[PDB]
């Protein structure tokens, strides 16, 4: 029903052994860091451009609009002093979020077998007896048995009791729970709507006006929510992309209706791993990356890739594997969360991260890679498709050191990067929309461009700039598709 | 140079959605346990048993020898409460490890930038100025500007410095550091014996009187250091299993004639990835993992996997994806250290462990799997393998629930094995030696039997085994091999 | 919709420069001889028998029962010289033929452009102005402008005429046209019986009490003649394979269903070409031989394979590779027709295609050929399938010289056959009919045994016979099947 | 060692069943005519042209320069009433060739087992006692019991005897023998040049100043071969290619460096199944297309190949797959020797080629066959191969009419030739030696242009011409090339 497979590896002693000797910026898979007060300085945000951050995710589920606009200034003083690094800017939406009230004495410590009440009264000031709960219906939503999970998992509550006003749950472990903790009511239906009202002004009166470039939106359950919000963000938001972050059983069940209507996903690990059993997650990301592989949308695998590395210099070995095999399965992008926001090592994270990328798309057979894709997707193709696919075949049959793509809405860069080249997709535009949402899409980078009058000399231009920025040199070949009908091969040579 | 690939998955929406059916203890992937206070009690080995536990790794880094003959016993009367999941028992080298000293107040806040200077006088007891390093040649092994890693890797330091009888260096972060905990010399000869005196007794003293099957031998560099293993077993210990542990640079230069001399392998990653980068060990574990998969020599994936859940009752994202990705690389055995010899949920994390594996086991497309091993092997083959090899695809061919080898030696069910079949391998065997031994590769449970005399009878018994495992039933297949020169498959009928 | 494919050959200069070294009768294709005056002699016959003849065709529609019946006894004496080459016997019906009558002169000179009528009347004697045509129906079957051909389409004839007792013909091409030649209609519906009163009682007073052992049935149109054939031999045939000739447009439309029927095909290209264009003819062998091979149903190819060694000792460059491709195509037996019956050099036509044979055989990757077969078939099969398609994957595994099946019925030999193994398949049966049915399926041939009784000593006595034909010796291995569900292997060694 | 396959067919009952409905000059496979007095006239050499003959062969083993020149003077009158179907024009040289004398009665009927003595005098007019033989030192170079084939092997004899000034051998078989027939000595060195002073001139006096653009030269035995011949050639003849056709042992076992030397080549099958037994040729066929194939070589498959028709008006049925599989086996080029050049049916023996071309390029499963290509060549390839292998690949992806490929040498429409595509290469040049030249290449059509100025409109212009040649309609794409460095795709729409 779903193959999903990674890209095979050639893997040599030599690049076992020998240190990585490129930019941190020339790997293809991106990179979105959710902003805090951790990186809160210009000077960290611009560390963090040069140590590999390609979006910017502002997690509406905190803070108020003022202090997103304050982070989205230092964002734009970071982004002038790294003018030519384009970053995209993604608004991340509280949806429907459950969370615990507030504590007696700020954290609390719960113990196994002990009892503990939640209570419909979100002023409830709580303490290891008792704790409110932001979700007014949890009484009428939950029957006895049902698993109730607060602050990702680390405690967990079984459901004894209901009533009209409370709950009540015995303890299942003992933890240290701090202030305002998510909850999770797994196979439970909630009574709250995809798309709130907060969520509505968010998209709406900091989205637009602030110019960004995707919304990801939280626990999506249908394509009739993808509409909605495309409906929402109307005229004005129609260059503003829509990632639907998967991250429940609904949005399993009706992920390919989803993803028809998306622009892209987000594997949201957290939330899907509360929903469904841990276990299961790393199936339900499998097979997402490859469906969207094949369709040729843009897919963000989130959430603990680095988590030990909030408190650790260096992550552990299932921290690595994760973000490389999130790279062989197919990932465009990768996600830090609190290692960024929050962390005591945000540069070094984001530059392991990267580190590791680079060693994971190294080490993959990209004539295999491109056979197995082209040997998955029906013909015949569009002509747009084909052209794309054939500069891909083309740059690989050669060693090209870069595919050049000219393109006003960023389709032609899109094809392109469905086809996982091993060199970079430089992708020109003189739209500002289309520059800043690439971002989503595995190994394309963009430049601004004035306009694509002269043809011949945009892409001697473009390739002036790339051999400036040492991605190509003398001896090398570059493709350059243009159109979506034509492909020119040319050689740099000493001029 | 080293193609590596995992299987392909099939993975549908019923397998995400629908929870696990069956007894952890029916999964293939088979799992090293490291016994130490956390599990010390009958009863709670008797748990990690029936959670999935298949091997008992008694780690001599730690402890004397009485303190692990006292766990020694305790697992024999774990044993006894279950006699018929036959555990393997593994100890665990030693070796040419480096530890830190003892402390004034038993832990130290070592803070960035600050100076630490550290003396080859073991005795000295340290604080945060000063700490004692066991190995007495530090001065003249560290140049300067080498890095010294402590507490895996939880600190820094950087040798700015270094005399005849101390070595200076700065913090390079700030961290809480305990008692006795490991150093690494990345990139420096380390002059102490491979194989030490400690080493010789341990394996001579204990595990040949104990009755080890395992020697997991540490830091091993050539395939010199095995054969001296192998010499010093001698005759009284020829029925134990050597593993080298690979984690250093040399043992990465020299696997191919390691894993010749060697009986199997165990990818120790956590002192690994202070050898090499951390980003560099998921290279070095696909790839070994696929030259031992090619072999047919079992190969053990450790540390690090479950890490989280020392402290946690559940995995981070990154966990869970490491153990799958194990698997689908091709792992034979996966490990918990500390999250079973020390954490606070022992059961948990090898039960977690057990579901995440028959997950993995039951998404692979072994029609695939088996295609690609054959394609990658030089024929002609021995009688013995091609039979082998034969059971398994018939086995698939038929959706047999269980292969049956009679086997004295374990050749036959190790040679079936390394075809990676969907259904458990039965092996029977009269030697406790080879029932035991069998264990460190995937899907190989072993019954002990009187005889193979009347062999029609004996498969008779086994499959009424089987059925009385509920491994098979009615209206099943089932494949049995003995001779290795003879296949035979029954249908289980009512009789 | 009909994948076909021949299989990849690796071919070496030193088989295209090195003598055949192997007797003609180790060959796997089989071949079909048409009996008649040209080896009428049981010297003749013994000599094709070691040319390579493994089944002898009587065709009936030339001769009478007493004609056919001397043949059979000079067969059988040729049988007794030769008494282990056991030879099948096939019946061909007459079925719904045409024919030209008698000739003034017995020849006649057709020439182009010149009128020829033909009339419904048989005993009219002709000439070059008239001929007469053994179907009464001809002038109300034909239209004007259909085409008519006669002897074999040596000239062709333009309807422009029609009446009630009579047709006027141009002639189409000059040509000396002899007696009693078969004349085609094609692209109009000829009314007469598929099986006629004498195909009926050739197949019940000759082919039953004679003992034949296939029927090959003339211009079978649907599943319903095969059905009916089968009822007609009824329980006395029960053992007498039918074997369907496709030779016209009903029988391509309708092959699938008359398969599913049928023991198996025979391609008739003679009339099939005249049915269909003659361009055509290969893309029809090629589908029914992949749909053939892919159901397990053995395909004969004939007619016109080395037509020109009627006249000629050696065959033209398109003879041979007729032949080979064929066998490369997958074809179990090639046919001779005229170049047996009736040619100048029948021993010779029999030689020289057993060599073609054994090189097409020879260039084989047999490898690819069975991975092939198994991507093409769906799974589960059946435990008998599955056992016997190991049996070829262990043969060709370790290089066995032979496969060696113990069965009742024959099927687990044509089992075994359907996976095409490089090696001989030696089938022992205790039934007559079995050992000469299994003629028709490549790479079969049969021992009759007395019995299976200590299986161990049959496949040793098996053993014995097949050293004494030097189809193995000291240090090969060979493959036992029996049951249909054991397997073993055995290394011949001295003793 | 010589990997060969076939390429893939999927075969439908609609084409089984439906009449052919495309000119017969759409059909990628290019034909070879042998002229003689059966096709002198103007008025038939253009009834073979619309049948379609590509390239005209002049066999100087026959005729005189006046002789050769007359028909080539039909040929371009022929030329002037189809100027836009542009002739190839080939010379086949004679070379060592061996000849009977002239007989008593210019034919002899020889009896099997009678004597036979040949001499070393050519002015003998022999009878059926004595035979003249054109080389002069046979005494001295056949030993006693080799084989001496007459009239392509239509009578052999062996070599009882020799003497200083004769043979005497024993005929093996009767035969009507006529004048002036062909010998081969199998197993024999023949002491004549490979280049003979005849050959030098019918190069040099004829071909050179005529015009041809081919020369096959007969039986090549090494690189120096051609070497010598490129060098005759000199700078007047660097545009005439060098074809050498294969017909003994020394061509095929240096057959790699004669391909490497050579601009294509000939499998010259009547002399080779003389000189390699008859059932060895379609090993060598298939072989040398292979290498061919892979190396981008044309290749032409020669002799046979529709015999029977030089007397009858349709072919057997071995005929008819002869064409087919060499076809499916990667033959750019099929062949007609006397079909053409003698026998009473000359332009339906190239009309039904034709027919059978179309029907097996129709079956292909261009998809498959092009990975297979890429499969088997080394990467990186040269800019300009990779460009001609994106041309197949996306006009396969897209369903193309037609590649149009502007090319001066010829080298990028070979380049595209090599990838096998569905569809018609239509090449562009302003040489009248390229247009001629690049007959011999698969699916290659050429338009002689004036220039390549403006580029945009000679594709508009080509894409009018392939519109009124019904090569392509509104709706379809067209693939356009040049450079070899630019692809682009171009949709025809009504303007
Ligand atoms: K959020
Ligand atoms: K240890
Ligand atoms: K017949
Ligand atoms: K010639
Ligand atoms: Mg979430
Ligand atoms: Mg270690
Ligand atoms: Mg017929
Ligand atoms: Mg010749």
């Amino acid at each position: 029903a779903g193959a999903s497979m990674q890209s095979a590896a050639n893997i040599t002693l030599r690049q076992i052994l020998e240190p990585n000797n490129v930019n941190l910026r020339s790997k293809k898979t991106h990179i979105v860091c959710t902003l805090g007060p951790a990186c809160k300085s210009v000077e960290t945000l611009v560390k963090l451009i040069d140590a590999g951050m390609d979006i910017c995710r502002f997690n509406f589920s905190h803070g108020s609009h003022e202090d997103h606009k304050e982070m989205f200034n230092n964002v734009l003083k970071a982004q002038e002093l790294r003018p030519n690094c384009l970053l995209g800017m993604l608004l991340d939406t509280k949806g429907p979020e459950i969370r615990t009230g507030f504590l007696k004495n700020k954290e609390v410590h719960l113990k196994e077998g002990s009892k503990l009440k939640l209570v419909t009264d979100y002023e409830f000031l709580g303490d290891e007896t008792c704790i409110a709960c932001s979700y007014k219906k949890l009484p009428q939503s939950v029957k006895p048995g049902n698993i109730i999970l607060i602050a990702d998992g680390s405690v967990s509550c079984k459901v004894l009791e209901t009533h009209e006003d409370h709950v009540i749950t015995e303890v299942l472990n003992s933890a240290v729970i701090g202030e305002r903790k998510n909850m999770n009511l797994p196979n439970v239906k909630v009574d709250l709507p995809i798309i709130s009202e907060k969520d509505k002004n968010d998209i709406l009166n900091f989205a637009i006006p602030m110019g960004c470039n995707f919304i990801a939106a939280s626990f999506i359950q249908s394509a009739d929510d993808v509409r909605l919000i495309r409906n929402l963000l109307g005229p004005r938001g129609r260059h503003i992309k829509i990632i639907p972050k998967i991250e429940n059983i609904e949005g399993i069940i009706h992920f390919d209706k989803i993803l028809a209507e998306s622009d892209g996903i987000m594997i949201a690990r957290g939330d899907l791993g509360m929903e469904i059993s841990p276990e299961k997650v790393f199936l339900a990301q499998k097979l997402m990356i490859s469906k969207c592989n094949l369709q040729g949308k843009p897919i963000i695998t989130a959430t603990q890739m680095l988590e030990s590395m909030t408190k650790n210099p260096r992550p552990t070995r299932a921290e690595v594997t994760d973000v490389a095999n999130a790279v062989l399965d197919g990932t465009d992008c990768v996600m830090l969360s609190g290692e960024t926001a929050g962390g005591k090592f945000p540069v070094e994270a984001v530059t392991i991260m990267s580190k590791i990328c680079l060693e994971a798309e190294a080490c993959i057979d990209y004539k295999l890679l491109y056979q197995s894709l082209v040997n998955a997707i029906e013909t015949p193709i569009s002509v747009q498709e084909a052209v794309a696919r054939s500069a891909v075949e083309t740059a690989e049959s050669i060693q090209a050191s870069l595919i050049i793509a000219l393109t006003e809405t960023g389709y032609t860069a899109r094809l392109i990067a469905k086809y996982k080249p091993s060199c970079t997709i430089l992708a020109l535009s003189a739209s500002d929309s289309t520059v800043k949402c690439l971002n989503v899409h595995r190994g394309v980078t963009c430049i601004k461009v004035g306009s694509f009058q002269g043809t011949d000399i945009v892409i001697r231009n473009a390739i002036e700039i790339a051999k400036q920025r040492n991605m190509a040199k003398v001896g090398d070949s570059v493709i350059a598709i243009h159109g979506t009908n034509l492909m020119k091969v040319v050689q740099i040579e000493l001029e």
